[PDB]
């Protein structure tokens, strides 16, 4: 089953969209899914991992994924 | 030094809800002293919070859901 | 028809978390008897629920804050 | 004090996105707002209106707000 981490820079309060991307894939892939965790991280980082494969980087996208486009790049990998 | 917190629901109980919340409070309250709060989709019935390999609450044994206060508290203690 | 709800709960006391997370709760179960559930940031411990009118929660005379369950069900009542 | 309403498609899994949202802007500006309040809807609807001004529309934007652009519209209508 998929493991998928959330970092977010702890401050930036990103916490909210976080928790949010983390059911939106928990709502999706319920039964794919081994765990989505959220880790509060420093400044700037907004990164999500799938597997140990990074399918976001806010830096390298330039922002933050949607919905559809992150439920998409863990589809791809599970 | 940072607490590791898993949390695990039933799947099809419809708990994801309830689990994202308490996974906030703690993310919350808890920003700096957490490495990170996961979320288990998992089996019938179940509801389950661990820290740092403690089991900190059991559904049928508390009979119920954790108050946020309670949960903070629970984990405030195994954090110092 | 449609119920109609309101949560207030005091701004500074870091409570939107949990009233953003009971709004879902009955938008999730009550998805088409809601017209609609508003959060109303207020002021000092106060945590007050409302639905077409009549108050089914207050923190005070509760001394606490409701389960998902218990909500639902006095939403229930008020609408069926 | 801002009156906000998110109207969103009740079977379109849009509740999440819709809550999400709500939670930015009472977060945001939780002295400012009256209330964000949230209207599970019909297919494909989307919209989301401040003091009665539309502020977002899925169709004419062709897709969901940033939290950014969001709260930046809101801010442009808000007694500052």
């Amino acid at each position: 089953k998929a493991q998928i981490e959330i970092y977010y820079c702890r401050q930036c309060n990103w916490m909210l969209r976080s928790a949010w991307l983390s059911q939106e894939l928990l709502h999706t892939f319920s039964e794919e899914i081994e765990y989505v965790a959220l880790h509060p991280d420093t400044g700037g980082r907004f990164e999500i991992f799938c597997n140990g494969v990074q399918i976001w980087e806010r830096k390298q996208e330039g922002g933050f994924p949607e919905a559809k486009v992150l439920k998409q790049r863990v589809r791809d990998l599970i």
